[PDB]
């Protein structure tokens, strides 16, 4: 509990009641899949924790050693922590977040209340935070969204799923990964920059402001990010698109942070601001 620890499988598969795939509120383990895997809800020493059990073959064992690494070379407040892993049996032990994600959160997902704007402002201050930590370590995240952006018991915004972080100049690849509502043109494209986190922390800003899905294939925008064209053509404002569960959202701090997620989903990836400049901006706002 100072170090990472290796676990058995028969230890995971005994804590999750056999990878109970039922969800929490039926009494079940399961809390939800994403990063290649499905997390479930265990308990170690007293202590809880979340147990990612990962599901190519190949890809997959590659996606877990990214994982291990990335995971103990980057440990800041504002990242998730790694407790241990197992392949004995391959499943990654986390240390348990007991709010979810902002994605749920913003969803109000088995009854939890909406988040308030003050709440909303600290918790894409710590994701930038966490972006910031990584950009520093010469890191790119390349999947931010809201779904792997998680929440401590102080509703602290701690960055999750790093599988697919890469370590390092633009660069370019053949395997393209992400999720296409909040990937920057060029990252879709293939290139690989850090310059594209900071385009899909501009959609998280306005999943944020707007409460809304990066993605609805029946909405009128289907992608978040074209409100922006929407605000920019003057048929909306920003105030049109406040979250209506907020009781606090005030018009100058919620423009503000519209500025910022503006400035963040330039289309050219050398106009948007670097990580440090969306954290000063974002300070200043409270
Ligand atoms: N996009 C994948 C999802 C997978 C499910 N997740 C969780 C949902 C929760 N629902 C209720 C109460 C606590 C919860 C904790 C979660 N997860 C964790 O506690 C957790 C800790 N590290 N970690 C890393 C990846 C996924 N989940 C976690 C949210 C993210």
């Amino acid at each position: 509990d100072t170090r990472f620890h290796s676990f058995s499988f028969y230890e995971l598969k005994n804590v999750t009641n056999n990878f109970d795939e039922r969800p929490i509120s039926v009494g079940g383990n399961k809390m939800g899949e994403g990063g290649f895997g499905v997390v479930y809800k265990g308990y170690v020493n007293n202590t809880t924790v979340a147990v990612k059990k990962l599901a190519t073959t190949e890809e997959l064992k590659q996606q877990f050693d990214q994982e291990i690494k990335v995971m103990a070379k980057c440990q800041h407040e504002n990242l998730v922590e790694l407790l241990g892993f197992s392949s004995d049996g391959l499943c990654l032990v986390y240390v348990y977040m007991p709010n979810g994600s902002l994605l749920d959160r913003l969803s109000c997902l088995d009854g939890t209340p909406p988040l308030s704007w003050h709440m909303r402002c600290k918790i894409a201050q710590g994701a930038a935070n966490g972006i910031n930590f990584l950009h520093e370590n010469h890191h790119i995240h390349r999947d931010i969204k809201s779904a792997n952006i998680l929440l401590d018991e102080a509703f602290t915004a701690k960055i999750s799923d790093f599988g697919l972080a890469r370590a390092s100049q633009t660069v370019m690849t053949s395997r393209i990964v992400g999720t296409t509502a909040y990937m920057a043109p060029e990252a879709l494209r293939g290139e690989i920059t850090p310059k594209s986190d900071i385009y899909s922390f501009g959609v998280v800003l306005l999943e944020i402001i707007t409460g809304l899905p990066a993605v609805d294939e029946h909405r009128e925008p289907q992608l978040l990010l074209d409100i922006k064209e929407e605000i920019e053509d003057e048929e909306k404002t920003i105030e049109d698109y406040i979250d209506k569960k907020m009781n606090d959202a005030d018009s100058t701090s919620v423009e503000a942070m519209y500025s910022v997620a503006s400035q963040c989903l330039h289309e050219k990836k050398n106009k948007r601001p670097d990580i440090k400049k969306v954290q000063q901006l974002l300070q200043e706002m409270t």
